[PDB]
């Protein structure tokens, strides 16, 4: 089998992306964040508190002939950005673009933090990083991808993220239309359940390329490109008038900079970040001082390819018995 679904950003920067989702029978279309650093599908439901949900679509499982209570299972989450939610479990059948899985678990949140209420574009989040990382307690669910692996033409999906524009997650199957090029794979640590990988260096604009390892992890459900300080300090001196704030918390720049492009290795290939993917516009309304697209991944605790970096390319999550990563240019 596979599958193949749209993903459209949820605003005109590109702050996340949402991709419809069918759970239950008859099916309710929720519009989740797929986040390939993280393993749980959870939903705002008919539970979550009533303060809490401000515009989201629900699911409401009674409303789901397919739906049962996994009794007795919990869950609680809480993501790199400060957000968090929690709540109980149920199995129900889930489809992504055509693709079906059968007993998935769906996490009916309780409780969202102000963050999540506050963004009324995403009604949940599908997890597809490793299912080591999946919270339900006391039995650790799997993520969607690895439900559907087994019956999968090929154990892969793909991400196909747009600047300023719809992109396509695809299960199943590698389009290959969909690049420019050839696909270059590089070895995957999933020790920390991540999809981790090293890139070989960077490059500034036009400048030369800097040959450097830098571990980090391919990361769907983050907005942004976090680096460490040396090599984001070496990209924003290329911007006259750019520097780090510490009251708005991160590298600013003027908004009448021309940015230049970013360039990161993988492998001897060379993915192109292209100067305005690394605008994210006026701190505030009307300000002319613009959040920059690299940060600094200084008390992360590791580097995070966000989408910023994964929407120059398309990508791979090769999920064979030994899991790695595919970069290609498009």
């Amino acid at each position: 089998s596979t599958g193949s679904a749209t993903t459209t950003p949820i605003d005109s920067l590109d702050d996340a992306y949402i991709t419809p989702v069918q759970i239950g029978t008859p099916a309710q279309t929720l519009n989740l964040d797929f986040d390939t650093g993280s393993s749980d599908l959870w939903v705002f439901s008919s539970e979550t508190t009533a303060s809490e949900v401000d515009g989201q679509t629900i699911y409401t499982p009674s409303k789901s002939t397919t739906a049962k209570l996994l009794s007795g299972a919990t869950w609680s989450i809480s993501y790199g950005d400060g957000s968090s939610s929690s709540g109980d479990v149920y199995t129900d059948t889930v489809s992504v673009g055509g693709l079906t899985v059968t007993g998935q678990a769906v996490e009916s949140a309780k409780k969202v933090s102000s963050s999540f209420t506050e963004d009324s574009t995403i009604d949940g989040l599908l997890g597809l990083a490793f299912s080591t990382l999946n919270t339900v307690s006391p039995t650790q669910q799997k993520t969607f991808f690895d439900n559907a692996k087994a019956s999968l033409d090929s154990p892969v999906f793909t991400a196909d993220l747009g600047y300023h524009a719809p992109g396509t997650y695809n299960f199943g199957f590698i389009d290959t239309t969909a690049y420019t090029g050839s696909i270059t794979y590089t070895a995957v640590s999933t020790k920390q359940g991540f999809w981790e990988w090293t890139s070989t260096g960077y490059a500034v604009g036009s400048g030369t390329f800097k040959s450097t390892s830098i571990d980090g992890i391919a990361d769907t459900g983050t907005t942004l490109l976090y680096l460490p300080a040396t090599v984001v300090s070496a990209y924003w001196a290329q911007v006259s008038g750019a520097k780090s704030s510490s009251s708005v918390g991160g590298y600013v720049f003027p908004c009448s900079a021309t940015l230049p492009s970013f360039t990161f290795g993988v492998g001897s290939a060379r993915i192109v970040i292209p100067g305005d993917y690394i605008d994210f516009g006026p701190i505030s309304t009307g300000s002319s001082s613009c959040f920059g697209g690299i940060q600094s991944s200084a008390g992360i605790g590791i580097n995070i390819f966000g989408d910023v970096a994964l929407k120059a390319a398309f990508v791979v999550f090769n999920g064979a018995t030994t899991p790695t990563l595919g970069f290609a240019s498009k």
